[PDB]
């Protein structure tokens, strides 16, 4: 009784951004999000173009790009359109509502102008969502709430995770899903994206902990895997991206029946 | 048995950044931090120069500055040195450790190059501190941990606040204090900075809640008030800044004895 991505795209209460994402996931047979954690625009754009066909989403940290310009994001949008993926700026908004409005819309980055999706921490209360929504809703954008984290010592557990789910439910015109390690909402309209994913077990020296695609998608019920170093540090990023795509997509299919 | 700012500056376990801050607070008789939430470099630099003598710290959001350049931060450093205040970039780092390293050091903003202090959320676990420390410690910088928030619905309460205090204790070579609404640590080496401060009662429409200087400093035991709109929206920002300085400084003095 679990709906395919394609069916989820047609759900009555689905956000237009999620519906576009779910349709291209189904069409392209990819539930992989590339975490393009690179410091040079040329590498960001070469990864986006080569791996574009293999991904449903490209997750950015534009505040690490040494040569950021708006023209770089224009070229990135051209590739997102060509290859059909969404752009997700992983900014983790977590300030008071009044402040996040200007961070999302303005400054040098003008995130709301090119980011299909942003994410936000729920620790400040619902004002963080309300502030972002004042910019994002008129621009037809979506937001993800951070309901759990993959890093050691995370405090996003128990009642904190529950607060994030309730917050999402109550703001469904803008909040389209979660960053979590597992399915945290029983409503199929919400997307679940899981970072801290690698084919092999382990972590890093700065608190990151990894789980496999089959575990996160197949057993823990998430929709999309967010993968950075497992792809970016490989020699052949395209075959690495294809390996992760096949793992996550088959895990999804075997969960469907 | 409460030590003056001047004495706290000499405590054996005090961080060099906190000691410099505590000395200038004492010398200038100001425990006021100006939240310079403006979008134009000219207004940021005109506020820093005119209110510099009245402040112990200028808190920035460089990601809302429409015309940010590194030369703007050079001119801001010239004013911080001239007038003797610290610069605090209110970035609220809250990502995995590996990611925050590059956000703090690199990108367009090169925050670590000009920010005496940054702050960080504790929700990801201690990896956020460890990541920032790898850049900040070699540069002799300090970090503040967000132990409580002033916004409605905040989840930074109870065991979350306690986790932030423990995290600070265990990283005292880099963590110099807290963003909180009250004294949360009994160790005088740590600084307590409190936002959500205005002379009059009220809030905003996006979740902000205000308390007075006398309440935050005098009754709740914080060290420094962080004030934005109560100064920036006033016609005469200098007299507004002087009003807040006198409130916070007298409240401190009456707490001493
Ligand atoms: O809870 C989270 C939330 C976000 N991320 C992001 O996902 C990417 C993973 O990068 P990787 O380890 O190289 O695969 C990084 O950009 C970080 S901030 C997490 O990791 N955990
Ligand atoms: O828990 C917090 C942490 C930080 N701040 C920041 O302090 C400033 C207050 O701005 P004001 O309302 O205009 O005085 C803003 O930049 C916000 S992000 C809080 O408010 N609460």
């Amino acid at each position: 009784m679990e709906l395919s991505f394609g069916a989820r795209a047609e759900l009555p209460r689905i956000h237009p951004v999620a519906s576009k994402l779910l349709r291209l996931m189904q069409k392209k047979e990819t539930n992989l999000c590339l975490s393009a954690d690179v410091s040079l625009a040329r590498e960001l754009l070469q990864l986006a173009d080569a791996l574009g066909p293999s991904i449903c989403m490209l997750k950015t940290h534009v505040d690490i790009l040494n040569d950021f310009t708006l023209d770089v994001m224009k070229e990135l949008i051209t590739l997102a359109k060509c290859h059909e993926f969404l752009i997700f700026e992983d900014r983790k908004f977590a300030d008071i509502g009044n402040t996040v409005k200007k961070q999302y819309e303005g400054g040098i980055f003008k995130i709301a102008s090119w980011a299909d999706l942003v994410n936000a921490h729920v620790v400040p209360g619902s004002g963080v969502v309300k502030g972002l929504q004042e910019v994002g809703l008129p621009l037809h954008r979506g937001c993800l709430l951070i309901a759990e984290m993959s890093s050691t010592g995370s405090l996003a557990t128990g009642d904190y995770t529950r607060a994030a789910v309730r917050m999402a439910e109550e703001h469904s015109e803008f909040v389209v899903g979660f960053i979590s390690g597992s399915r945290v909402s029983m409503k199929p309209e919400f997307l679940h994206l899981t970072p801290g994913v690698q084919l092999e077990a382990g972590g890093d020296n700065l608190g990151q902990q990894y789980n496999s695609p089959q575990e996160v998608i197949g057993k823990r019920g998430s929709d999309i895997i967010i993968v950075g170093r497992g792809i970016i540090s490989a020699a052949d990023r395209l075959e690495a991206a294809e390996m992760y795509r096949k793992a996550a997509w088959e895990a999804y299919l075997s969960r469907l029946g």
